[PDB]
């Protein structure tokens, strides 16, 4: 697969860093071309090399995009064929990328300073495709929300349209002799004691700030009126800008509303809390029970262990593989199942359910018919084994990689001790009948379990 | 002056209290009473800012020969909005008030805050210019009606503040009345930043309100279903008594709202079993079919029961 | 690679394989899997389990990208009661070459 090594991968870190550098210079060029257009009729000598240092970079970019492997979405596969990738480029995003790299400033300053030449400077706006592609890659990225990478896209479109609008606004003023500059928006503008007359002589940044401020109050349609369109060209551009901006701000509100509607885990949890509060109130559950249920609901939304509800959709076989990738580590260190077959542990793992328990919760009361066998995964439990007068008696202090609830099922007796939760515990659960059925399938393994119970029985006095 | 001094006192005492207040461990969910861990938690976060902000910055400024760069550190006292943020989060984590309604109040408080501070920064930017370049400020050139805001640093505090806040509020709703507008380049830049920020903030406000309305009430969904069926009942012109029966079935489905039985399924099996054993167990203990049966029988069938209400 | 039916459960879904290939794996008490047969286009599984109301005789795993057509046992039973002659034909089909190898009594 090393054939055509002459073509650099489209993942090669060097070419990715080149894309980042091109992205930065694309942002600069696409934000400077409008300002190189309106605010100068010919780049002053100060920026002489700057624009050159621009074009050369994109020149290199052009060349690189002829030697970059392209993923054929038709095959969904990274195609490396030099003719395929090169011809593809040449018939898609090449013409603009080439015409944008001419010395348009130098061409204009050489061609007798003919204004219509500068209107080819806007060809350089096609370098915004780098920014658009960056936003496409971010949208493809799953770390970022789908809408927030659209909200950022529309924010960038707002910013870019505002900047180009300011530059075109000032250009409308420049398209009018100083004698008629009183008919221009900035020429007629005289905010405060200072007058914005002779905008041609005014510092470009002052005009840029003024134009941007005007475009800004148009963008949010706050629109004080201090700076307004006076000519007809200015009234036409303000009309176009205001209409497009109305639509685009409506799309901004739409995307923010979509993001907000999507749902917050805080909000989803609050809704299920409301439903369960209604449920407890209607059934007049005791305050203690209410507290327990609410506590576990909050724990469910916080531990996000509820997200195992997503597992329900993933098939049972794949779900079992997930269980064998996650629960199996904990199970193979369980002393209860010391030395059982891979198949037996496979079944036990297959029928496991996670459950996090809040501190101060009794798991099973002493004597309660054990309906669920509990492996400890994290946290600390207390086997208080409360008695008639030996209440809160000495405990085994069930820690990680230990198991309880089993003694009773294996001894076919009543729950030998009460279990109280000391810290947040990742208790794994096996239904009692499921355990018994797996034991019916696996006899000799069950005998081994009995043997381990005896081995620790001789030592551990409580299970003794 | 006194109001400043006592001010920091309320915020110094609080710091002391934060060194002696218990918190729930994020891993063991237990109220950690240990003073060492409490103090280390404060020191790690929310200490440096609270203390720095408590320094008497006004007296430091007046004692440093009136250095404005010192006064720029007053904004550290804005990190005292953590208290409001925490209060809003706690209110959001109480079932009494809707989540999105709490967010609407959050955004409303944020708008209040951003307009107030925007007004204060706007007037500050007016005061940056020397008192002789007043004509080039936003307030120095104001001439509302017959009153000219000349020598703007000599008007009553509340006239200046209400003027600036007038600007801020009127631009926060994008009214842009134009009565007050930016004149300086610093004011233009600030207005641009503000306006652009409140654009997104108002969009988020409309988003929250729209989401709160789109996530309609269960009453609203009942009205949707009931009106759909009423439209049906009118299309086919169904009889009044039967009309009442269908309305009764819909009203049963909702006024019962035992659908929350599906919701208890989001509970560990132990507490779900306790729900069953406190709710349905008394009825099942009386059923004759399970006469004199083991407690185990009931205790494990009740978990499998499903509530169902039926009309005559 | 997925599994349609697991041995030991009562199959209430008669799946007819239309496209792709599956595999029949029998799991034993020792824990071993035997590849009894491969189910390709225009094949079926679940009919014996539904007819005799037994647990699934063998795990049915997937080999190639599979397109099957599931049919509910309830609906199937209703239809077989619709056409008692074609139901007897179904019995004859299951007992014709497979016969009572799966304890058909």
């Amino acid at each position: 697969h090393n054939d055509y090594k002459y073509i650099i991968h489209p993942k090669n870190r060097w070419y990715k860093a080149w894309e980042m550098f091109i992205l930065v210079w694309a942002i600069y060029s696409s934000l400077f071309t409008p300002m190189e257009f309106g605010f100068f009729r010919g780049l002053p000598e100060r920026l002489f090399v700057l624009d050159i240092v621009g074009q050369i970079a994109f020149l290199v970019d052009i060349v690189l995009q002829f030697f970059v492997a392209y993923r054929d979405t038709q095959t969904y596969r990274t195609v490396y064929k030099p003719t395929r990738i090169a011809f593809r480029y040449l018939k898609s995003h090449f013409l603009m990328d080439f015409i944008g790299c001419f010395p348009w400033d130098l061409i204009y300053k050489a061609s007798g300073k003919h204004e219509l030449v500068r209107y080819l400077l806007w060809i350089r706006l096609f370098r915004v495709r780098k920014v658009v592609e960056f936003f496409q890659r971010l949208e493809k990225d799953t770390r970022i929300n789908y809408l927030f990478t659209r909200i950022l896209k529309l924010l960038f479109v707002e910013v870019y349209c505002t900047h180009t609008a300011a530059c075109i606004f000032y250009y409308l003023a420049t398209t009018l002799p100083p004698e008629n500059e009183g008919y221009t928006w900035i020429g007629s503008l005289k905010l405060g004691d200072y007058s914005y007359e002779n905008f041609r002589e005014i510092d470009l940044w002052k005009r840029y700030t003024t134009a941007l401020y005007f475009a800004i109050v148009t963008m949010a349609t706050v629109g004080y009126g201090d700076i307004h369109a006076v000519n007809l060209r200015e009234m036409i551009f303000v009309m176009i800008y205001v209409s497009f901006d109305m639509v685009l701000g409506a799309y901004l509100i739409g995307n923010i509303t979509a993001l907000i509607v999507k749902g917050s885990n805080t909000e989803r949890f609050r809704d299920k809390m409301n439903d369960l509060i209604s449920f407890m109130n209607r059934k007049k559950l005791g305050r203690d029970l209410r507290s327990q249920i609410t506590g576990h609901v909050r724990l469910q939304y916080d531990s996000h262990y509820t997200d195992t509800v997503m597992l329900q959709d993933i098939p049972a076989s794949i779900r079992a593989k997930i269980a064998q990738l996650l629960y199996l580590p904990y199970i193979k260190k369980v002393p209860l199942f010391k030395g059982c077959s891979t198949e037996f542990i496979n079944q036990i793992v297959i029928r496991l359910h996670e459950e996090y328990f809040l501190p101060g919760e009794v798991i099973t009361e002493q004597g309660n018919v054990v309906d669920h066998l509990y492996f400890v995964c994290e946290g600390l439990l207390e086997a208080l084994v409360t008695k008639t007068d030996g209440s809160e008696e000495s405990v085994t202090l069930l820690g990680p990689h230990t198991s309880f609830g089993d003694i009773s099922i294996i001894c076919n007796i009543s729950q030998p001790f009460t279990v109280r939760v000391c810290e947040l515990c990742h208790l794994l659960r096996l239904d009692k009948q499921s355990f018994s059925n797996i034991l019916e399938i696996y006899f000799h393994d069950g005998r081994t379990i009995l043997n381990n119970i005896m081995e620790e029985k001789e030592s551990n006095d409580r299970i003794k």
